[PDB]
């Protein structure tokens, strides 16, 4: 997260640390067993973390459970990263507290100009490279498709958002992939994928969620 602010321990209960033996995504907390992240997050012998800020200190509040599943959607293309997203089952259901909380999936979509909450672990630095061992927060509005879809380089499909601030300075960054964009107190996106890091005109893709809980409500059904 670049141009953010320090969250405050556990005041966001519902993002996740993917571990592989280092932080290297985020995700949500759906319901008590099963996470929502990235489908370019996937790899093979995830650790799921929950209840964390600082990722380097066990300050108490963790728990750490394993994935016994992963679904990466069936659609996901790699190179245009167009259905981004994919589900992960715990190999036991987390225990629901203050610190650990799940987010609810949105019924509807939401509109431009709302105002949502970034957060993760990824890079502060727009140029360079530092990573904190707290999460990071950014609160970024979501924008108009006319906004960005001159302002991408890349293709933005119907199930992307952009959200972000033009002038750049503040955006999500590497490392934060996989991680929660919460607007009207839902899970609408997951950082997906930019270029570069808070740069001009070049604001943060999103994968809409409101586009897949028909998806993820049948698989959570069934698996
Ligand atoms: C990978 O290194 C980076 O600095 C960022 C990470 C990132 C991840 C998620 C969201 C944001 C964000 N800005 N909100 C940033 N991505 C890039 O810079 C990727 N852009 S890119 O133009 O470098 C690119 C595009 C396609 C391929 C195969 C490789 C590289
Ligand atoms: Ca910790």
């Amino acid at each position: 997260i670049v141009g953010g602010y320090t969250c405050g321990a556990n005041t966001v209960p519902y993002q996740v640390s993917l571990n592989s033996g280092y932080h290297f995504c985020g995700g949500s907390l759906i319901n008590s067993q099963w996470v929502v992240s990235a489908a370019h997050c996937y790899k093979s012998g995830i650790q799921v973390r929950l209840g964390e800020d600082n990722i380097n200190v066990v300050e108490g509040n963790e728990q750490f459970i394993s994935a016994s599943k992963s679904i990466v959607h069936p659609s996901y293309n790699s190179n245009t990263l167009n259905n981004d997203i994919m589900l992960i089952k715990l190999k036991s259901a987390a225990s629901l507290n203050s610190r650990v909380a799940s987010i609810s999936l949105p019924t509807s979509c939401a509109s431009a100009g709302t105002q949502c909450l970034i957060s993760g672990w990824g890079n502060t630095k727009s140029s360079g490279t530092s990573y904190p061992d707290v999460l990071k927060c950014l609160k970024a509005p979501i924008l108009s498709d006319s906004s960005c879809k001159s302002a991408s380089s890349r293709i933005i499909t119907s199930n992307m958002f952009c959200a972000g601030y033009l002038e750049g300075g503040k955006d999500s960054c590497q490392g934060d992939s996989g991680g929660p964009v919460v607007c009207s107190g839902k899970l609408q996106g997951i950082v997906s994928w930019g270029s570069g890091c808070a740069q001009k005109n070049k604001p943060g893709v999103y994968t809409k969620v409101c586009n897949y809980v028909s998806w993820i409500k049948q698989t959570i059904a069934s698996n």
